[PDB]
């Protein structure tokens, strides 16, 4: 309590592997949130892909047709994996919009799922799409749904595209990050194991969510070819499982991790020894590497987890870019708030898997371009603008473990709440310990 063990040398793994090596070998992986309107197809979408996955039953689909997650001390996200036999997925859900933000942040993609029936871009549609940038996502597949309720129209279908598209760009999104594909969550149609009907097949030629999904896994797996020993480890802690040698879940955002290498877990700067990596469905089955974007278990010795917490932070021993802090600064971009910001404005923090109450401290300037400091005078931060900020933390019952947007680009992260409504997104500039 008064200290944990704490190193900065690391230890040598049991057996150790040739990480490159084991990337290649190893299947690629992918993990996504499920977006979209109340209305849009989300869960028959998500019931059906099973259901090709022979994870659902021919029954639970036909109820289903008229709870699907639990299907497949406090839980942060909720994960379902599932495999083909080119890739390895995990679908992302909170349980229970500041659930949307726990998907979205562990997330690598997200497929947002658009009701293509008799287009309004309507209120929540576009939330997610914030929240999905905001926090770090650049990737979208646009699973555009419903074809039946308009015949499989490529007038329609290009239609409601060349509404959205612009928005997202605007939004902060590029093009070809973006996939758009026609299915029906209904007849199955695109989805998975049931086929493009021919007449479909004469305007639309591109693949289905399925393929389209290991499509981005693998374009994922060869960006983590590179992984060194070089390479900070950086894992979010998801959930602690209690022990009677204790067992943390989470995600890495960074490097990997063998059973004997160590770790330091945030803000509790405890250092424990991993000697076994469960991963599975199950997390009985154990691999001797986890690499980045990979979600697992780790066994872990030398733990307290009394005074380890979900949304905390472990990182390689020798990595010291992690830090607590009342004070930091926010490269701060807004959106339309009934109100501008001023020195003093209270607001909700959202970071990663956790909450916070703060308050802006100082407006430091505003940016007029690329990156630059604009001389201009700032008393107060309006819509749709964007400014370099100090933020305060108040009522902090513990420490939240901070990376900077430049250390790592997804944890560096913020998006600012008030009074119910998402006001702005921020990256970690800065942090003034
Ligand atoms: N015509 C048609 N209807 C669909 C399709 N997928 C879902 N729906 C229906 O549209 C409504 C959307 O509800 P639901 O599946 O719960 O989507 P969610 O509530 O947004 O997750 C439900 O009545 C669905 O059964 C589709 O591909 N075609």
């Amino acid at each position: 309590v008064q200290r944990y063990y704490k190193t900065t040398v690391p230890t040598k793994p049991k057996k150790p592997h040739d990480i490159s090596a084991f990337v290649k070998s190893a299947l690629p992986h992918l993990s996504f949130v499920v977006l979209g309107h109340v209305d849009a197809g989300k869960s028959t979408l998500m019931g059906r892909l099973l259901y090709d996955l022979n994870i659902v039953n021919q029954s639970q689909l036909r109820k289903l047709q008229r709870w699907i997650m639990d299907q497949t001390v406090t839980v942060s996200i909720c994960t379902s994996h599932f495999s083909t036999h080119r890739a390895n997925f995990t679908i992302v859900d909170a349980p229970g919009v500041p659930n949307a933000i726990m998907g979205i942040s562990q997330a690598d993609m997200a497929i947002l799922c658009v009701d293509c029936s008799t287009f309004d871009l309507d209120g929540q549609t576009k939330e997610h799409m914030l929240l999905a940038s905001s926090l770090g996502i650049h990737n979208l597949i646009i699973a555009m749904n419903k074809m039946d309720n308009v015949d499989w129209s490529q007038q329609r279908f290009e239609e409601i595209k060349s509404k959205l598209l612009p928005y997202l760009v605007d939004i902060g999104f590029f093009e070809d990050n973006i996939n758009w594909v026609p299915i029906s969550g209904f007849s199955g149609e695109g989805v998975y194991k049931i086929e493009y009907t021919d007449e479909v097949r004469q305007w639309y030629n591109g693949p289905n969510l399925m393929s389209t999904l290991e499509n981005a896994a693998f374009k994922i797996s060869k960006e983590n070819e590179g992984i060194n020993k070089d390479d900070p480890f950086l894992f979010s802690v998801l959930e602690i499982i209690p022990s009677k040698l204790a067992l943390v879940s989470g995600k890495l955002e960074s490097g990997s991790i063998q059973p004997g290498e160590s770790l330091t877990i945030y803000p509790s700067e405890q250092s424990c020894i991993v000697d076994k990596i469960q991963v599975g469905s199950q997390q009985h089955e154990e691999t001797d590497v986890a690499i980045k974007g990979d979600f697992v278990t780790l066994k872990l010795r030398k733990a307290y987890p009394e005074d380890i917490q979900n949304g905390d932070l472990a990182a390689s021993v020798d990595y010291s870019s992690i830090h607590s802090a009342q004070c930091f600064v926010l490269e701060l971009t807004t959106f339309d708030m009934n109100r501008p910001l001023l020195p003093g404005t209270p607001f909700i923090l959202f970071i990663g898997v956790k909450e916070q109450p703060a308050r802006i401290k100082r407006l430091i300037s505003f940016i007029d371009k690329g990156n630059t400091a604009s001389k201009k005078k700032i008393r107060h931060l309006g819509s749709k603008q964007r400014a370099f900020v100090e933020i305060e933390l108040i009522e902090v019952k513990r420490w939240i473990p901070l990376l900077t947007a430049h250390e790592n680009d997804r944890l560096g992260r913020v998006v600012l709440r008030k009074d119910g409504r998402t006001i702005a997104a921020g990256k970690i500039s800065e942090i003034t310990q």
